[PDB]
C-alpha cells in the first residue's frame, strides 16, 4: 500500500533518530536570531574571541542544508508522501534553498578583507529568515496535542513582543553611533546623565551596561509607560520612534482582542452555572417549599456533571463505532434480569439506542406507586430498597406496570450511591412493534 | 444513614462555633501578609516595641495548625464526609503541613541570635503562603450566594492589583539599601529632590514618608500613567522595572477582556428592548393606524414583565414538582365554574400544563363576537364586563362556542387589572381523546 | 376609569405646562452642580458681585421644593396612578424632601457671620445631590424614544468623566491652599516654571489661568499621558492622586468594554454580507458558469432588502392585528382574477398567510413550461410577458396546473419592476381540505 | 430595454475611459488634502517657486467640476439609470456644486493683494472637503471585492489617525506664531532645548527640521506615550492639547474594539477544532479502545474540509440553478450502473437531492455483512475490494439489499483515495412511492 521503500536513500520525516536531529537545530536557530542584531549593532567587526563560535555556529546550518535532499514529504492535494529524489528537489530548489545558501557565507571575514565598507556588513540581516524554524515549531504544537488554539495564538503573539523589543534596542543604539565622535553631545545616549553618573565617551563603557540603558528604554516604550528620562534629540531619532510606537499600538491591540476573545467564549460548567440562578429566581419569584427543591438542586448539581455527555454523541457524526461500545458497555449488567432471558441479539444490540446515564444522591425517592410510568430504570449497582423488596446490582423494575399500561405497585427509595439507566419506552414500542421475537420471550414469564 | 459519629472527637466542618473560628483567623492571615514585606523591606532586625505583637502573631497559627487534626471532610469521588482520623491525618500531612509548620518559626530571633547574616532573612518570604485562607474565602463566595460569577472575578482581580503594587514597593525600597551609605547619590531616592526638599541621608527619614513615596511611584507606574520625577538610576532598577511593567501589561488586559465579558452577556429586559424597536420599525416602515398598536405596544410591555418565567420551566428538567405547585395555584380558583362541577381527579392533575399566565391594562378588548375561538380564558380576579353579563373572579367563558365549533356571543371587555390564564383546545382534545369520565361530567350542564 | 379628579387640586404628570417647568429647573440645576466646587475650591467667601446671583438661584430650587406635594405619581406594582394628597406628601417625606431642604440654606452668609470657621464651609457639598435632575433626564431619554440603548449609555458614561475631572480639578487646587503663604514654595503651583513664567505668590493671579492651568493638569492625567511639567510634592497631593488614577483606571475600562459590546452585535446587513461570501465561494470552489448565478446574487441583494421582513412577524407574538392588516394590503388586488370571483369571505381572509413579498430585478426568467408547479405568483403592478399573453397588474397565473398535478403552458418571462406574492399550495390545499364553498366557485369557470 | 442612448452627450458610469479619468483625480485630491494644513500653517503667504505649481493644482478641479453635468446616475428608489440632462444638473446643483466651486479660487493672490489681512487666509480650510474621494473610494470597496468587510472598516479607520496627526501637527505649529518674536520664549518652541542644540530664534530654521519636531510631538501624544521634553506653556495651546487628546481617547477606543469585534467572529476550522477536543475528551474520559477511533479522528479531519459545503445550500435561498447544476455533476457518473438502466427522466433530475458528497482514507473498512443497510454509495473513482468483486469507478453498490430488506453478502474495504456520493432510502421510498416507471426498470434486472 505504500507503493516505495523501493529507494532506500530516503528519510520518512517521523522517524526517531530524525525528530532528534529536528530539535538540536531548533535550538541554534534561536541562537543564531538573537546574536544578529548584538553583533550589527554593537560591533564594527567581531574581536577574536568569538572567532571560533562563529565559525562553528554556520556548519551545523550547511549539514542541514544538505540533509533536505533525503526527506520524504507529503502532498498537500493527495495525500500520499512522495519517495521520488527529483520532485524533492525541486521543491527544495523551489521554496527556500537560496535565502538558507546565502546566510551561511561568512560575512564577518569578507567585510574586514575588503576594505571594510559598511554596506558589506548589511547582509548580516538576511539570518533572520532562521526564524522559520521557530514558526513551523508553533504551527506543529497547536495541532496535535491536548491543549486548546487559543491560548497557543496569545503564546505565540507574546513570544513576538520579546523579539521586537530587543531588535528595536539594537538598532535604536546604532543609530548614534552614524555621527563622529565630535559631536557626541546630540545624540540620545552621549548626552545622557543618570544620577550622578555620566555617560560622555559612550564607545568605552562595557558592553552589558549600554546594552542594559537600550533595553529599558525599548521595554518602557512598548509598555506606553515613558518616563521621559531616556528620550530622543536627533531628527532620525525621532523618524524611528515615530515607527516604532505606531506599530506597538496596533500589536497592543491585537493583544487585547485575542484575550478577550478567550474569556467570552467560556466553558460550559458556568453555562449551567447561570440556569441554576435562572431556576430557582424562577422557583422564588413566587412562595414554594424548600424541601424536594434542594433535593433537585442537589441532583441537577450532580446531573450535570454527566449530562455534556450526551449531546456530543447524540446524532452528529453516524458512526457504527457506538454500536460497538453500546455492546461493550450498558447490556453485560441488563441480561441478567428474566426480562432479557431469551430475547434475540438483534434485540441485545437495537436496545442500547436511549440508556441515557444519571448519578443520583442517597436521599431521593426513585418511583412513585399512584403513577402512570415514564422512564424504566436500568441499574449498574444498587442496595436501593421499596416499600416489599430491596433491588439491588443487574436488575430492573417498573416494567411490571408500563407495557400493559398499569400503575406500580412499589415505593421505591435509595440511601446508597446511584447508576441507573433511562428509558422511555416510545423506542421500545416502535422497534417491538417491528420485531417480536423478543417480545414472546419478554412475555415468556 | 451517617455510620458514623462513634468517635465523637471529630468536629462537622458545618458547625456554628468552628464558622466563628474560620472568620478569626482570616483576618490574621490579611495582617500577617500585608506586614511581612514591610518587614523584610523597611528594617534590618525589628526594634523593641514590635516583640510582643511579633510573639503574639504566631500564636494563633500554632493553634490552627494542631486544630486541623480534627476536621471531617468531604471525599471528592465519592460525597460521603470522612470521619476516621488516621484518613484526616495523612490528607494533611501529604498537602499543606510542612510549609504552615516552618512559617510559625521564630525568625526574628534567629537573626539576631546567629551573628546578623542576611541570607537567613530571606526565610521570612515563606510566610506568603498565608494568602491560601483568602484564595479558599473567595472560592466559597462564588458558589452558595445570589450574587453571578462574573462580578465576583472581577472583585478578585481587583484584589490581587492592590497586593502586586504593595510588594513591588516594598522590594523597590529594599534595593536601595543594597549600596553603602557613601555611594547613595547612585540611587533612586538617594538622589532625588521635590519641590524644595531632599532626600539626602534617607535612613534617617521617618517611615511613612519614605513609604509614601514608594507607594507613590509604584502606583504612578501601574496605571501606565508615569510621570517621570521618580525613576530608576541603576542597573538593578532597571532590571525590576523591565520585569515589573511586563506583568501588569497582561494584568491590564486581563481586566479588560473580563469586564468586556460582563458587559457583552447582558439581561433579557433589554434583550426584548430591542424587538420593541424591530417591531414598530416593520409597523412604521409602511403606514398604519396608531391606536390599537399602542395598545399592544402597552400589552407587550406588561407581557414581557412576565413572559421570562415561561422558558425557565417548560420542559428543560422533567419534574413531578411542576405538576405538585401547579395542583396547588390555578385549579383552586378554576373549580368554581360549572365547567368542572363533577371531572374526575384525573383531569384536575392533567389540565394544569397549558395555563399560561399574562396580566392585562384597563382598557383592552377581550374576546370577539365574529370568531373561530382560539384561547381559552381563565381568570384570577376580574370585574370584566360584556356587552350581557359582568364575568368576575373564579369564572370562565369561550368554552360555550369551541368544543362545538360555534362564535362566541359576547362582546368581552375590560375596565380592571387582569391577571388570567391562556389555554388552547389542543391539549384539551387529545387528553379528553383519552379520557372522558371528565366529558360526560362537562357535558352534564 | 379614572376614579378621580374630584380633587382639581393635583396635577396629572404629562400636562403640557409642567413639562415647561420641568426643563427650566434642569438647566438651574446644571449650572448649580457645576459652579459648587469652584466656590469651594478658589474662595474664601465670595466677593460682593456675585452676592445678587447667589440670592437668585435658591429661589428655583424652593419653589420646586413646594411643587412636589401637588403632582400625581404612578403606582409601581399597581399600575394606576394615585392622586390622594397624604399619600404624596409621605412619598416625598420618606424620599427626598431632607437634602433637597437643607441644600436651600444660605451657607455663604452663615460662614461670614459666625467668625469664618472653615468646617462650616464644608456643608456646600450637599448641593452636589442637584445631579439627580441628569440622571433622570437620561433614565427618561433611553426607554421613549428611537434610539438604541447602547449608544445612550455610552453618551451617559461620556458625560461623567466631565464631571470627575472638573472636580477633581477644584480639589487638586483647593489642596495647595491648606498651607501657609511662607511655605509656598513646597506646593504643587507655588514652585511651578513654565517657559519664562514663574508663578510665584500664586493667589493673586487671576482665576481663569490658574483654573485653566488646574484643569489642563486634570485632563492630561485622566487621558493616561502624563508628562511630567506639572507633578504632585506633598504628601497629601501624592495621597490624592494615588486614589484618582485608581478610579479613572476602572473608568476607561468600563467605557471600552461598552464601545466593544457596541461593536460586536452588530446589524443584520452585514449578516447577510458575509453569506455572500460563503455563497459564492461554494459556488466558485468547484467549477459553474457565470451568468444565471449573477442573476441570483442580484436576486439576493434586492431580496435582503425584504426578507428582513419576515421573520419579526411569522408568529412571535399571536396578534390578529396581522389578520386586519392582511385583510388591508394584500387580497384588495387578488379578487380581480376570475381564481377568486365567487369564494366565501371565509377564504378571503383565511387565504393571507402564505403571501410573502419579494421584489425583482427587469431580466429574471418567471416560471417554467417543463415543470410540477412550486410557488403561485400574485402580482401588485406588472407588465410581464410570456411565450401567448402579456400579463399586466392585479392578476395571477400557475394555478392552470398545480392543482390538477399540470404542467405549465407558459414561459414567463419579465421587463420590468416586479412585486408579487407567493404561494404554497400545502396551506391552500389543507384549508381547502376544510372549507370548499370557495372550492366550488374556484372551479366554476 | 435601456429607452435611452438617445442623447449621445451622457457618459455611462461604468465606461472604461471615466475609471481611468477618476483613479487620475483621486491622486491630486489626496496631495491637495495633505499640503493645505502646510500651506496654512508653515507661511504667510507662498515663495516664487510654488508659483506655478498653486496654478496648476486648481485646472483639475474646474475640469472635474464642469464633467459632472454630463454622467449619468443611477436612482436609488428606483434602480433605472437617468440618462436627462435637467435631472443630472439640479442633483449637482443641489448637492455639491457650491463647495467645489469656490474652493477653486486664487486664494493665494486674493490675500497678497488686498493689503495682507489675516482673516483672508482663513477661506483655504475650504479645500478639506476634497476627502470626500477618498470617502468614496473606500465606499466603492468595500461592497464589490473578496475581501471581508470588518477588515476594510479596520483600514478606514487607520487611515483617519495619520490625517488627524499631521493636521494637528500644523495647527500646533501654528499657534506660536501668533505671539510677537519679543515674546518668543514664552512658546512651546522658542523655549525648548534639545541635546546641546537649542532652538532661539526660530523662524529662519529650515522647514523640514520643524515639521518633524511638531509630528513628532503629535505621534508621540496620541499614543499616549508623553516623554515630557516637549509640552505646552501658554493657556492657548494648553486648550488645544486639552481638546486633542479628549479626541483621541474615543479614537483609541474604537479601534480596539473594531479589531476585538473581528477576532471574536472567527472562521469554522476553529469552530470544528474545538469539537474534536469535546468528542475525544467524552472517548477518553472513560476507557475506550485507541484504533478505529484513530481512524474516525482522521475520518472527521478529512470530512470538514467538506461538510461545510453542505449547510450553505441545503434549503436557504429556494433555487432551480442547484437542480441544473445537479444534473450537471453527480449522475453523468451514475448512471452507468445497471440499477439505472432505464428509468424516465423524472427519476433522473429527481435523484440528485440526497447525494452529499465526502472523502476518505486510504484504511477505512467501507460496508458490513451482518448489517440492515443505512446508506447507499455511489462512487466517482475508485479500486476498492470486498472479499468476490473489486468495485470500480462509476459504480454502485448496497441496493442488491437494502428494497428487499436483506443484509449485503460483502465486505467492502479500500486502498485508495475516496470519492463517493451518500444515499438514504428515505427520499429514494418517498418519491419511487409516487413515480415507479423507474421501479419496473429498476426491478427489470
Ligand atoms: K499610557
Ligand atoms: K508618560
Ligand atoms: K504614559
Ligand atoms: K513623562
Amino acid at each position: 500500500t505504500d507503493g516505495h521503500n523501493d529507494y532506500k536513500y530516503i528519510i520518512h520525516p517521523k522517524n526517531r533518530w530524525y525528530k532528534a536531529w529536528e530539535m538540536f537545530i531548533l535550538v541554534w536557530a534561536i541562537y543564531s536570531s538573537l546574536f544578529t542584531p548584538m553583533e550589527f549593532g554593537f560591533f564594527r567587526g567581531l574581536p577574536e574571541r568569538l572567532f571560533v563560535l562563529d565559525i562553528v555556529g554556520q556548519i551545523a546550518f550547511l549539514v542541514d542544508i544538505v540533509l533536505q535532499f533525503f526527506v520524504a514529504y507529503r502532498d498537500t492535494q493527495t495525500y500520499r508522501t512522495v519517495y521520488k529524489p527529483t520532485r524533492i528537489a525541486f521543491r527544495y530548489l523551489k521554496s527556500h534553498f537560496l535565502m538558507d545558501f546565502i546566510g551561511c557565507f561568512p560575512w564577518d571575514l569578507i567585510y574586514k578583507a575588503s576594505g571594510k565598507h559598511e554596506l558589506v556588513r548589511y547582509l548580516l540581516w538576511i539570518r533572520l529568515f532562521r526564524v522559520r524554524k521557530v514558526v513551523e515549531f508553533f504551527q506543529r504544537l497547536e495541532k496535535d496535542t491536548r491543549i486548546n488554539y487559543l491560548f497557543t495564538r496569545i503564546l505565540k503573539l507574546l513570544f513576538v513582543e520579546v523579539y521586537c523589543t530587543h531588535t528595536a534596542a539594537c538598532i535604536f543604539y546604532y543609530l548614534a553611533t552614524t555621527l563622529p565622535p565630535e559631536n557626541e553631545g546630540y545624540t540620545w545616549i552621549g548626552s545622557l546623565k543618570l544620577g550622578d553618573y555620566s555617560y560622555e565617551n559612550f564607545r568605552e563603557i562595557d558592553l552589558w551596561k549600554r546594552y542594559t540603558t537600550a533595553l529599558y528604554f525599548a521595554i518602557v516604550t512598548m509598555a506606553t509607560v515613558g518616563y521621559g528620562d531616556i528620550h530622543a534629540v536627533n531628527l532620525r531619532e525621532m523618524i524611528f520612534v515615530m515607527i516604532y510606537v505606531s506599530f506597538d499600538m496596533v500589536l497592543g491591540a491585537y493583544l487585547i482582542g485575542n484575550i478577550t476573545a478567550l474569556i467570552v467564549k467560556g466553558s460550559n460548567t458556568e453555562r449551567f452555572r447561570d440556569k441554576m440562578n435562572d431556576l430557582i429566581s424562577f422557583m422564588n419569584r413566587k412562595k414554594l417549599g424548600r424541601d424536594l427543591r434542594s433535593q433537585i438542586t442537589g441532583h441537577v448539581r450532580l446531573q450535570y456533571d454527566s449530562h455534556y455527555t450526551d449531546t456530543v454523541m447524540l446524532q452528529d457524526i453516524p458512526a457504527s463505532i457506538r454500536a460497538k461500545i453500546a455492546q461493550l458497555l450498558y447490556l453485560p449488567y441488563i441480561k441478567k434480569v428474566p426480562l432479557f432471558k431469551g430475547c434475540s441479539t438483534e434485540f441485545i444490540n437495537q436496545i442500547v439506542i436511549r440508556l441515557h446515564e444519571e448519578y443520583f444522591l442517597p436521599g431521593e425517592v426513585i418511583t412513585e406507586q399512584g403513577n402512570v410510568v415514564d422512564h424504566l430504570y436500568f441499574v449498574c449497582e444498587g442496595l436501593l430498597e421499596a416499600l416489599v423488596t430491596l433491588l439491588g446490582p443487574h436488575t430492573s423494575f417498573g416494567d411490571i406496570s408500563i407495557i400493559c399500561n398499569i400503575s406500580q405497585p412499589f415505593t421505591v427509595r435509595v440511601c446508597e450511591l446511584c447508576h441507573l439507566l433511562r428509558l422511555d419506552k416510545q423506542s421500545f414500542s416502535n422497534i417491538l412493534e417491528i420485531y417480536f421475537h423478543d417480545g414472546r420471550t419478554i412475555l415468556n414469564n
